[PDB]
């Protein structure tokens, strides 16, 4: 009696011709599990800002004073709106293009290069309300011009970048809303920033209007930034309305990642692939927890399961008509193996190695790389917002068609696979017994001579042979 | 006295390919491309685009005198434009951020003109100014939305203007800068010669100067107006100031929205049908994974695919009058004769001959086939996109990543879609030729010795058979009292 | 006796089931060889500029003098940091664009524009040390440096109408001194500007002067943008100070637009429809991995190393349990078939193959091969993008892209041998088992089926009975017993 195995399952999977096909063993290859924690990165943690935007914190912001500050980053952490960064009201421009620059770091530090101290014929204790520290009016910490007595020489500052490492400057123009606020700030009125550099040129002139008010003020601070090399200089020239630094940033990077907008807080566990909602320690091609992964990430998918069939149909008590066909069910008490007498380990081990191998094959191929998904776009870029998100949109359709139906393809090869084992498992039987035998038709062979059971294990060798001299 | 296996044949020529063969006409076969339109331009999901006809998007909102009489409803899903309108700035200039703006515009929860800065309250200032490149009849006009503010006797105050936002919506609003071509025109017009522009509004801070120049003449003229805009937000106040050369608007536009679309380049007219897929051809109303009507299309569409047809078989090999070898095998034929399944029975008998169809298999193998085809269409997720784009001439760079881009889908989807056809093609006939072997085999297994086997898939029986008797074979009750002859 | 092939190959392919499978015959489909060479694309030469850049040759920096250049170009071959550029420390307003627009061209021809010596009332022998020619003060030969004359500078007036029947490439370029004093010396007027206007074109620039660091030499700077001037539409100059003016323009019509190949090499005189930075590719395969920076018609790029398809059997010197099942082997002897026959007889031994199934599974094999290539679309694309630093994010779009295509790519061409091929080696099973069956239902009782595929005969078969068997016309007085 050659047979085929059943348990107490009821994983159902489904193939290219049918579905809700109830299966011995299954493999699901849908990561649908995180952990709820933000994590380091292949060791590095991101670079958390709580509710301070990335502009707070290099400005120095009076409410940012006190923040992590790690020396080295994978990717960075902000909450979807910040609240702290310009509490002077105000703009930053390339702004987004600079927070791609910081979202990943291998080492960064403040240092002081053109010092407060030094630039006497001005004043420097300007201050507002608006940035006021504890009823204190103050200002941006790294920031520092304005006239002092009644007059506003011209303003030079320069520094060689003798740091050993790219350095991020940053500074920026105060835009009055008054002609009267104009000279009651810098005596002078047709006045200019200047800033330059061996690869920057940049000649801003004030722009005085009238505007509504904003943390009380009419007036903003306009800032831009740059990337003095080493060893390279840079200079400032301005005959009033110059917001200076005082500190500069060694920034040494390292391959650039990504913001990851989140309210969490970094958990001190480890990760190959972090998302929003939490790490996934995970090994299949596929995913569908969140689309704003950071990491080398499995492929997001719009799924909720991916069940790869590994065993057979389950059929307690096809392509090739044996399971479920001519042997009419699986036996339940059949435990050793799938297929088997009254199990055969030649044909398991076979069909052991066979699933095994498929279940590699669609995982071990995924190629996978470290991407950021999540990227930042100012109100001017939609249009290439918008394009992003029809390419993410794009893959996200690719990679769940070919995630379904792979899926429904190779399970209707694996039912036949082992339809075709047991098949085989009694055509093997067939052609040694033959004569000395009735062939039943539930594939079961009844013997016509007296079978011991040495003699059954010959049947099972593959060695019964053969000296029946009977009716 | 006989019994018979075979499968079914039909006056079909349609044919399909397989991984391994090509041309081969199947009795039935499903193509799964759409290749329809309707030729009609239609509300997507139940909304209106905004027609323009011959208007662009700057002459509509500036308010050319030439797009007086358009349709504007209060909210629409996307934007019919044609290839090159025509009807823009009338009055030479230009219009920062404008595909921005477009992009902005080309879906709208809903839409609304509003007067802001009423064309009266600039007294002091002269307010009629026009020209005749926007010309009404003959006589020298201008935008209809905007305001020319120009020197009233020899004098121009330094004018001042807000607009506090209370509308409950945000709301779109644009202004301009003149460029005259001469530091007479300059006198002539504004008087004051060093003029400036400013607009501030919570988020914003511009002051423009007039950019003075020689330049050749377009419309009449050498001058230009250079138009620039803003999103006003709720409660929040906007302020022009000017000393010279401000075109200020009349006008505001309270816009609440949505979801963003696309602009459809069409010359074509709104005709009241519906859709969820429209495309500058006409409107698909569709349910196939893949198309290949045009590739600009916008709402939910199937995957644009390069392919002229995508036949899937659905019946098997037709051979009138494979890995199994059973079909075009051993059972040599199929029978034109068979009509009520895809596999049956003979019989010959002294009570008279005819088909019969295993109606059991024929069921099974039915809701197989009827499950591939609809695993192929309906794990094909669809969402919204507008495929089309907009872009400047400085950004042929930007444009040519949006194509490269397209261009790479179009691959991937052609070359899985025809591959996927030639691989379940392949399968759908040998599943097929399975069918019919085992069939067979069911029939064999139980008629055993009383039966000559032929090889043709027929069968001798050395016995009489009744028609009870071979209602039996049918059964699979064939059971058992033969003997002769033998 | 019923049997198939084998042979000396050692041929190893995967299929989903099984790996390491030594087959008959097999056909690698991944394009993996160039010829180290660049190439003309489709019959028109690149633009070859050596360690030039794009800046300088328009501008003719003195150090570009001796440079190719043709009529129309497919392509723009450069250095990475050609070196010889803006001699004169400076800048370029939107470069990038003006490359991309360049980097293909059906008709280039310079033209002269403002005749340099029609500038009366200024001094236009300005020149530089950074622009050396031999030891002497130069400056870009396309440009004109315009300088007081006596201790007057007039205001600077100058048009050009474009008659030349194609649109034209136009440049200019503003002066920013390091110093109110070398800006007097210079040009004598203090507050100066620079207008351009054209039918679509606006924008008058004022002089950025500022302390600056020395490059070249020069702490002062030239910034150099540039406009398309329509047909028949006229080009406007105005200044009192600080332009450097084209003297020459550019006709130029195209035609298409390519890309740039960062490449080290020259240009060779072979031909290509698909050129690499490494060397070109004569290839027809769907799949390559020669360098992922192509410009042409080319394969998909894959992450590959091999992708072997099997078109033989399993050599063996299934799913069917027949090749490697109860046939146990292959027979190295029988050449002239997949698969076939053995017979032995008192008139001989002797392979033969059954050449209907072998002929059947050849076109089959055939066929799959060409489904694997022939489905393949293909079009012109350019993959290598310029970009500035400030369009990093930009940048990174791009990479994400054809990063995720390199992705999708890789996973189906290697999944999609592993499928093909567990399903190539069930057909060659199947075919074998077939014959096997062809045989058995014809010879029936007249033979002992020993089960190892073999068939011994209780009767005297001769070889005309033997082809009776091959030919499907056994048939059958046969009896012995
Ligand atoms: C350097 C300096 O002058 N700091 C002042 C500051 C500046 O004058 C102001 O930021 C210019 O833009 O003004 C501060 O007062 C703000 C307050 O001043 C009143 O005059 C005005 O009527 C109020 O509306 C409000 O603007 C400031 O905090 O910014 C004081 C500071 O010392
Ligand atoms: C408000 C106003 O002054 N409108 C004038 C207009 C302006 O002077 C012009 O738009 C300034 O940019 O001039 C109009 O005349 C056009 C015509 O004027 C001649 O003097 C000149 O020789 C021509 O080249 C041409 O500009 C106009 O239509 O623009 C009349 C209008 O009333
Ligand atoms: C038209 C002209 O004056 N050409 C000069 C050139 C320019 O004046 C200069 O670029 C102004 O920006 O100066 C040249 O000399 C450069 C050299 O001059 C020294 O006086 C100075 O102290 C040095 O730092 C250095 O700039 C030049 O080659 O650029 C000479 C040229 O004839």
């Amino acid at each position: 009696c050659i047979g085929y195995h059943a348990n107490n399952s009821t994983e159902k999977v489904d193939t290219i011709l049918e579905r809700n096909v109830t299966v011995t063993h299954a493999k699901d290859i849908l990561e649908k599990t995180h952990n709820g924690k933000l994590c380091k990165l292949n060791g590095i943690p991101p670079l958390e800002l709580g509710d301070c935007s990335i502009a707070g914190w290099l400005l120095g912001n009076p409410e940012c004073d006190r923040l992590l500050s790690v020396p080295e980053w994978s990717y960075i952490m902000e909450k979807e709106n910040p609240r702290d960064g310009l509490c002077y009201p105000g703009s930053f421009n390339d702004y987004e293009e600079l927070k791609h620059l910081l979202s990943s770091v291998k080492h960064f530090e403040k240092v002081k290069i053109l010092p407060k101290d030094r630039w006497t014929q001005h004043t420097t204790t300007g201050g507002s309300q608006a940035c006021a520290v504890s009823g204190n009016p103050s200002f941006f910490r790294n920031m520092v011009l304005t006239k002092k007595g009644s007059n506003y020489p011209v303003a030079k500052g320069s520094y060689n970048n003798t740091s050993g490492e790219q350095m991020l400057i940053i500074w920026g123009v105060h835009h009055p809303i008054d002609e009267k606020e104009q000279r009651t700030l810098y005596q002078n009125v047709g006045t200019y920033v200047s800033v330059g550099t061996s690869t920057l040129n940049k000649r801003s002139t004030p722009e005085i209007a009238t505007r509504p008010k904003v943390n009380g003020l009419g007036s903003r601070m306009e800032f831009s930034w740059t990337l003095l090399d080493m060893w390279d200089t840079i200079n400032f020239e301005s005959t009033g309305n110059l917001i200076a630094p005082e500190y500069g940033f060694k920034i040494s990077k390292r391959g650039s990642s990504g913001i990851m907008k989140t309210e969490g807080t970094l958990e001190n566990c480890e990760t190959k692939c972090q998302t929003p909602l939490g790490a996934i320690n995970t090994t299949l091609p596929f995913h569908n927890v969140h689309p704003l992964t950071i990491g080398e990430c499995p492929k997001y998918v719009k799924s909720e399961k991916l069940v790869l069939a590994t065993g057979l149909r389950n059929v307690p008590q096809g392509l090739f008509g044996a399971i479920a066909g001519f042997i009419e069910g699986g036996w339940q008490g059949m435990v050793d193996g799938w297929y088997g007498y009254h199990a055969d380990k030649e044909s398991t081990q076979k069909a052991f190695d066979g699933i095994t191998n498929k279940v590699n094959s669609v995982i071990e191929k995924m190629n996978t790389q470290f991407e950021a998904v999540g990227k930042e776009f100012s109100n001017l870029e939609r249009r290439l917002e918008n394009l992003n998100k029809k390419m993410e949109d794009g893959f996200l359709d690719v990679w769940t068609y070919n995630a379904e139906l792979l899926v429904l393809m190779e399970n209707e090869r694996t039912l036949d696979f082992h339809d075709s084992n047991v098949k085989n498992l009694y055509d093997k039987v067939r052609m040694q017994l033959r004569d000395n035998v009735k062939e039943l038709g539930n594939g079961c062979f009844e013997f016509y001579h007296k079978c011991d059971d040495e003699c059954m294990n010959s049947v099972k060798n593959g060695t019964y042979d053969y000296p029946k001299y009977e009716e």
